[PDB]
């Protein structure tokens, strides 16, 4: 009964896809369905991506961290995403394209959704990545990058910022693209690796 499909895709939503990952069109509608099969109404909530997340960390506590990237993405802050979201969420965490999106950075360095950031989320982001990350992979990190709050004293003075300042998104992208070293340490995702070798 084709011209007809609960459980079709879209070819925009399929565009979009295949343009900021490396599935094919048949992998994402292959994937799609089975999607469909544990979220029937094509969208996946805040406590299911959590769970998704806290099923793959063995050793670690990565929900917080999952809570901000499906904020990030939950654009009417329904608390729901849908597929292409939801696909999209899952790659910003593991690289696979950097300077990835700087959008993506800011919305979720952006915890309030105010249009800046205030260095209170800066080390909001910062915690919830500590906590997916275990104690021997902070060993590993510069001396003074190895804190929630070293690193975001570091980032806020890098994008030279005093205290109670507010960083806008036009500074965020300067700033990573002017110095190496922000970039770096906002893309913070050296999970037991180090690099700025």
């Amino acid at each position: 009964m084709g011209n007809s499909k609960s459980g079709a895709l879209s070819k925009e939503i399929l565009e979009e896809l295949q343009l900021n990952t490396k599935f094919s069109e048949e992998e994402l509608c292959s994937w799609y369905q089975s999607f469909l099969k544990d979220c029937p109404t094509g969208r996946i909530t805040q406590q299911q991506f959590q769970s998704i997340y806290a099923k793959f960390f063995p050793d670690t506590d990565p929900k917080a961290y999952a809570q901000h990237v499906f904020r990030s993405f939950d654009s009417n802050l329904d608390g729901t995403l849908d597929f292409k979201e939801y696909v999209i969420a899952l790659h910003m965490t593991t690289a696979g394209k950097t300077n990835q999106k700087l959008e993506w950075a800011f919305s979720l360095y952006d915890v309030d959704g105010n249009g800046t950031i205030s260095k209170n989320e800066v080390l909001e982001i910062v915690m919830a990545i500590f906590k997916m990350i275990t104690p021997e992979d902070v060993k590993l990190l510069p001396d003074d990058e190895n804190t929630p709050e070293k690193r975001a004293e570091k980032i806020w003075k890098y994008f030279g910022k005093n205290d109670d300042d507010k960083l806008t998104e036009k500074e965020f992208i300067e700033g990573t693209l002017a110095n190496k070293e922000i970039l770096r340490l906002i893309q913070f995702e050296p999970q037991k690796v180090k690099e700025k070798m």
